[PDB]
């Protein structure tokens, strides 16, 4: 996350950090919980990921000071990926990961209500993408969950941004035109808060961008309300 600042210990119980054990261990994607066996993510995250096995998952994390060998972690029992993925820049760019076990809610970890169809008209004000992500470019990952307030963009303004791209209507960005906040490397799969009526909704999951917070290069994220029925679905055993 560049130009955000530091977060509160459990003001964003829905996000998780996910691990890669291959080679060595380290944080790999952001994502949140939605079900309790379910986080949601974005399907680029697994590039090169051949099995679940090598996965872990942390809920209610702030620092990633917090996970040592010792840290108690989700494993994945699936990995599902849209079908239609192919790359973010193209859209589709979602997944479901299945936990091998269920996640206790706790004011530290508890699920994020998804957006609803009859919301698509709702004009949010208040949105959020928080993640471990490079503050700057080619930077590093950050040891304390940053959180950055964005304003959506629409997408036909979003479309002026990147002329080489089809934004579909799959696709959500937000961002200030003059850039300096925005979601970078790391924060991939996390997600993109509003605040609509006291109640916290997964709007969008960070995605794609050009570099990281420039001028009028909105960032990317999926259009989580696109994807409901796919989301049930998939969670439906
Ligand atoms: B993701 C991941 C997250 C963010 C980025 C960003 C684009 N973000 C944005 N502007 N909203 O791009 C870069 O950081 C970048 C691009 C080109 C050259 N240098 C840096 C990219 C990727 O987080 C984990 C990673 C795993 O695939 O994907």
């Amino acid at each position: 996350i560049v130009g955000g600042t530091a977060s509160v210990r459990g003001e964003w119980p829905w996000q998780v950090t996910l691990h890669t054990t291959s080679p060595t261990q380290r944080h790999l994607c952001g994502g949140s919980i939605i079900g309790n066996q379910w986080i949601l993510t974005a399907a680029h995250c697994f590039y090169g990921v051949e099995s679940p096995k090598i996965l872990r998952v942390y809920s209610g994390i702030l620092n990633q000071a917090e996970i040592a060998e010792d840290t108690s972690f989700f494993g994945v029992q699936e990995i599902i990926i849209h079908d239609q993925y192919k790359m973010a820049e193209s859209g589709y760019d979602i997944a479901l990961l299945k936990l091998e076990t269920t996640v206790n809610y706790a004011d530290s970890q508890r699920p994020i209500s998804l957006p609803s169809k009859g919301d698509r008209n709702v004009i949010y004000t208040d949105c959020w993408v928080t993640g471990w992500g490079y503050r700057k470019l080619r930077d590093k990952i950050q040891n304390t969950l940053q959180k950055a307030k964005i304003p959506l963009v629409t997408n036909e303004e979003c479309q002026k941004r990147y002329r080489g791209h089809k934004i579909t209507h799959k696709m959500i960005c937000a961002g200030y035109r003059e850039g300096g906040k925005d979601a970078c490397k790391g924060d991939s799969g996390g997600p993109l808060s509003c605040k609509h009526n006291e109640v916290w909704h997964l709007v969008g999951i960070t995605s794609w961008g050009e570099g990281c917070a420039q001028r009028e290069r909105p960032g990317v994220y999926t259009n989580v309300v696109e994807y409901v029925d796919w989301i049930l679905e998939k969670t439906q055993a």
